[PDB]
């Protein structure tokens, strides 16, 4: 048994387009992502995720959906990252480029899979046929996965 700690995933979906950050720095620097980071102590997971999407895209939405879970390992450290995935159609405003993220929108035939987290090849069809989902991936280092679950569940 392994500890775990919070972080957010958030994906502006829409019909045609998603948006999608250019990580300047720090972990997964150089690979387009969702936006999120580590949730704090007490906010819920929800305003966690919103808080991170406005300071790395400068949206502000009132809410968000849950769409998945998907908690990461990686050879050498002990703790699990228990990502919780959120989506909104519904934003407010154009995004921003911050210190973390350079926002970007893609279209939806697009999609920049080599230029992303390999376990996004895997769940983010998913969240494009507007399923939930559960997930696990174990990595050694930043690009090889050694182990994986992935399963739709009517309730995240
Ligand atoms: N394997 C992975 N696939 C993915 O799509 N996002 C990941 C990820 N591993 C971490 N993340 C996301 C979760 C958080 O939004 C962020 C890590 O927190 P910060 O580096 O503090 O932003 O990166
Ligand atoms: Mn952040
Ligand atoms: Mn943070
Ligand atoms: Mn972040």
């Amino acid at each position: 048994m392994k500890a775990s700690r919070l972080y957010t995933l958030v994906l502006v979906l829409q019909p045609q387009r998603v948006l999608l950050g250019m990580k300047k720095r720090g972990f997964g620097a150089g690979r387009w992502n969702g936006f999120g980071g580590k949730v704090q102590e007490g906010e819920t997971i929800e305003d966690g995720a919103r808080r991170e999407l406005q300071e790395e895209s400068g949206l502000t939405v009132d809410a968000l959906h849950k769409v998945g879970q998907i908690v990461f390992e990686f050879v050498g450290e002990p703790e699990l990252m228990d990502v919780h995935v959120f989506c909104t159609d519904s934003i407010q405003g154009t995004p921003v480029e911050s210190d973390e993220m350079r926002p970007c929108w893609f279209q939806l035939d697009q999609i920049p899979f080599k230029d992303m987290w390999p376990d996004d090849s895997y769940w983010f069809p998913l969240l494009l046929q507007k399923k939930k989902f559960h997930g696990y991936f174990k990595f050694q280092g930043q690009d090889t996965i050694l182990d994986y679950t992935l399963r739709e569940v009517d309730t995240v």
